[PDB]
């Protein structure tokens, strides 16, 4: 993912691209004009051209092309299909997940030695760097890192183009000590792993210039999503296309939701565009990330929920937002008995909230009486068309809810969360609703790491969590929790 350069203005990615890139040449890097958006500059003809993204939490919508659920997944489609044929590298060390910039040696030492374990390694300005380790079962290791003649090394050997390039290397090939100790550069020093009852004070240093500190820790995670790109095969096939409901947002093969017992007369009839996800990777405490379904995959959608023993509704789309469909009415009328395939569903009861509306749904399979079980669909309807609430407190109340009615259902199977693409939203509450249910077992007194439980949620779905504004939110969301405890 070298090729995104966080630091840029388009007057340097111009001269970046003229002068070290030829045609074809690329990178992407964030707005400047409009924070927030994204932009593609591409060498084509002996000149720059600038594509708009732009994200405002449901995907990457990138300008004359198509709708992503990240840019590594934009960048590997047209690489993989204006020609975006080289990477110009970005040697900028500011999103490496090991790189702590202005960071004394004292308090450096104090780190690895409180947080640290065998192989914890960081790297922090003195021109010059300094790579601190830890190695043991205990002592820290300072190598000196020269700067000369825009090149890095450590004393001797060779000279590299980058901090990156560098630590790649030492990664590789370990520095080995004359009386035999291996400076083993095994992982980050951990900095993001709090205690839930400092979150207040990790907010205020988060919160403070570094773009704030957020953006640099949201950056960091984003520059990892390169290690996630799994394939999505069974939604590329001829028979699922439109079964999605942008083209190129699809699910991970190995943690998609298989449909059992479809038509036997359907050569395709085991996909919907869905993914498990599991906190820490029981079906109880699971969930399933799914898109707002389209009219051709309504009776799916049904299928989904009554094999996977699902109780548990959440949609956190209206159906129509910015004069667009984002995802159909799946759910009959209050009152009203539908069938949807060999599903049928009945309305027993809606209830209005200041946030929210409760649909009591009965579900079961037509022929089969005691097949029916109660589905509670909780629908968010106030949640702005673009960004995140300006308070979480609302969505808090309406997770609490959705928490207390999934705990009193015996055996229930995952719930459901969905919006448009169901990655954005979906990704932001799943992510909450795993933070506050951590506070809820272990007490204040627990770790809690935003952007590990990201990583994890992500590995499981695509672009879990589109935008700092979302990142941000999640944030300020477990704080409010604690904070009302
Ligand atoms: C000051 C700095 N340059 C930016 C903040 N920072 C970090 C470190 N680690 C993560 C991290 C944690 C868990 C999983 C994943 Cl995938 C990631 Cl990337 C992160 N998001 N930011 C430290 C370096």
């Amino acid at each position: 993912r070298r090729w995104f350069h966080p630091n840029i203005t388009g007057v340097e990615a111009e001269n970046l691209l003229l002068t070290r890139g030829v045609d074809g040449s690329f990178l992407a890097r964030p707005s400047k004009s409009n924070p927030g958006d994204f932009t593609l500059s591409v060498r084509r003809n002996g000149a720059v051209t600038h594509i708009k993204i732009q994200n405002t939490g449901d995907y990457y919508d990138l300008y004359g092309g198509e709708k992503f659920a990240t840019l590594a997944e934009l960048v590997q489609y047209y690489m993989e299909h204006i020609e975006l044929k080289y990477p110009l590298n970005c040697a900028d060390p500011t999103s490496e997940r090991w790189f702590h910039g202005h960071l004394s040696g004292k308090e450096a030492e104090k780190l690895l030695t409180e947080k640290g374990k065998h192989g914890s390694f960081l790297v922090r300005e003195s021109g010059d760097f300094v790579l601190s380790v830890r190695t043991g079962d205990s002592k820290v290791t300072h190598v000196m890192i020269r700067c000369q003649e825009l090149k890095y090394d450590v004393g001797g050997g060779e000279r590299f183009d980058s901090l990156t390039d560098l630590v790649e290397h030492y990664k590789k090939n370990p520095m080995v000590e004359t009386l035999g100790t291996v400076l083993q550069l095994k992982q980050p020093l951990n900095t993001t792993r709090i205690n839930a009852a400092e979150i207040e004070s990790r907010v205020r240093e988060l919160s403070k210039l570094a773009k704030q500190g957020f953006w640099e820790e949201f950056e960091t995670l984003q520059q990892q999503e390169c290690k996630l790109l799994y394939s999505r095969k069974e939604g590329q096939r001829q028979e699922n296309k439109n079964k999605n409901r942008y083209k190129n947002i699809l699910p991970f093969d190995h943690t998609r939701v298989v449909l059992h017992d479809g038509d036997p007369n359907e050569p395709v009839s085991d996909y919907i565009n869905a993914n498990i996800i599991m906190p820490e990777f029981k079906p109880k405490k699971s969930y399933i990330a799914t898109q707002g379904c389209l009219q051709n995959t309504v009776n799916d959608f049904w299928r989904m929920v009554f094999q996977e023993n699902s109780r548990v509704i959440v949609m956190t789309t209206k159906e129509v937002e910015r004069g667009k469909s984002k995802c159909v009415k799946y759910w009959p009328d209050e009152y009203a008995l539908k069938e949807y395939g060999v599903m049928r569903v009945r309305n027993v009861k809606e209830s209005a909230a200041h946030d929210y509306t409760l649909r009591e749904l009965k579900l079961s399979k037509v022929g089969q009486g005691n097949t029916e079980r109660t589905v509670w669909q909780y629908h968010f309807r106030t949640w702005p068309d673009h960004g995140v609430p300006s308070d979480p407190g609302g969505v808090l109340d309406f997770l609490e809810e959705v928490h207390h009615k999934q705990e009193s259902i015996m055996d229930a199977g995952p719930v459901v969360v969905h919006c448009s693409a169901g990655i954005g939203r979906t990704g932001t509450f799943i992510v909450i609703d795993i933070l506050i249910d951590i506070i809820r077992e272990k007490g204040v007194d627990c770790d809690i790491d935003v952007p590990k439980t990201i990583q994890m949620v992500r590995s499981q779905r695509s672009g879990m969590v589109q935008t700092e504004a979302q990142y941000r939110f999640i944030y300020m969301a477990v704080q409010h929790y604690i904070e009302t405890l």
